[PDB]
Order: C-alpha cells, then sequence, then structure tokens
C-alpha cells in the first residue's frame, strides 16, 4: 500500500484503560498487569475487558497507524466511536461502533456481524491500520508480509468521532503477556 505518508501518533488515554492495564510512561505501550493497577475507577473504563483507547479524536482525513503484536496469543485491534459503551458485556460490531479485527485460538477474524474469516499465510507481527474518514474506509494491512491487505470495512457509518482502539486480551494461558506497542514513525 501508499497510505504509510498519513502517519499520525497515536498515544494511549489512561483514563479509559480497564483497571488491570499498564500503560507505559511514553502512552506507546499496553500490557495486562496481574492484579488491579490501584487506579480509582470512573465511567469511562472499560470494565468487562482488557480494553483501552487512543487519545486522538479523529472526524475528518485520512489516518494510518502501526501496532506490534509480536508473540501474542489475542488481541483486538481498529477504531469505535467515542461514545462506545464501557460497561458489561457487548460484540465488537459496526452496530455497536467498532471497526476491528483480532486474533483468537489461532484464528484471525474481522468483527462483522456475523464475524468473518480472515485468510492470512503469513501471520503478522505488526498490523496497519488505515482510516479514510470521507470515504468510510478502515483498512487493516499485514506489514510482517510486504503491507498484504488483511480486510477492509466499507460503506462505514462511523456516526460520530473515532478512537483507536485495543484490547491486549485475556491471558487465562500464561502465553499472552506481551504488550501491544504503537510502532515508530
Ligand atoms: C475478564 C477479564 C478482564 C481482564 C483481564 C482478564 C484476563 O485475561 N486475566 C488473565 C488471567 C487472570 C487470572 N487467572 O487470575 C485474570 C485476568 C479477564
Amino acid at each position: 500500500h501508499h497510505h504509510h505518508h498519513h502517519m499520525v501518533h497515536i498515544t494511549l488515554d489512561r483514563n479509559t484503560a480497564n483497571s488491570w492495564l499498564i500503560i507505559s510512561k511514553d502512552r506507546r505501550q499496553v500490557r495486562m498487569g496481574d492484579t488491579h493497577q490501584n487506579v480509582s475507577d470512573n465511567k469511562e473504563r472499560f470494565s468487562n475487558y482488557p480494553m483501552v483507547l487512543g487519545a486522538q479524536r479523529f472526524s475528518s482525513g485520512k489516518m494510518y497507524w502501526e501496532v506490534d503484536v509480536t508473540q501474542k496469543e489475542a488481541w483486538d485491534l481498529g477504531v469505535c466511536r467515542d461514545s462506545v459503551q464501557r460497561k458489561g458485556q457487548f460484540s465488537l460490531s459496526p452496530e455497536n461502533g467498532f471497526w476491528t479485527i483480532w486474533l483468537w485460538q489461532d484464528s484471525y477474524e474481522a468483527g462483522t456481524s456475523p464475524q468473518t474469516t480472515l485468510h492470512i499465510q503469513v501471520p503478522p507481527c505488526q498490523i496497519g491500520i488505515f482510516v479514510d474518514y470521507e470515504a468510510g474506509v478502515v483498512s487493516f494491512y499485514n506489514i510482517t508480509d510486504h503491507g498484504s491487505l488483511i480486510y477492509t470495512f466499507s460503506e462505514c457509518v462511523f456516526a460520530g468521532p473515532l478512537r483507536p482502539f485495543f484490547n491486549v486480551g485475556f491471558n487465562y494461558s500464561g502465553g499472552n503477556a506481551a504488550p501491544l506497542k504503537l510502532c515508530p514513525l
């Protein structure tokens, strides 16, 4: 792809994080902690899942960023509406304000309703995310495989400002402790 020139510097918003997440000093990395991380609760925090938002809000233009997923067993990545539900159980779908892909149990799926099987020959270590607000597009690229296309959501109805979206996953197995990292420009 040729989207690299729309690169944006994303940082994580601590206030939105599940209370078990550890966000680095530079706000560019996040991982699951092994306990509650000693923060106060607030209405922004994702309660049920190890999720966090980027600080940046997008309402126009073209944006691109990259995330390192090396050696993780499970994660979700993409964008979401600023007003998505934070508390309780919910599915990742465009109807609920999410445009995402994930890894779970050795398969990659797009967060459509119902979910769509992805066809990835080279397991990615870094993912590129492209948003074209005006066109209503969210695309995902396999940086490990020369930028090959993973998935495009088109005809998106964003219906609000967008925020970068992250889920480090569940780490019941002891094999999913590694961080998500925002990769440098
Ligand atoms: C619902 C939810 C929210 C946040 C984190 C998790 C999670 O993956 N673990 C890893 C395993 C750990 C444990 N077994 O003590 C409990 C936290 C689950």
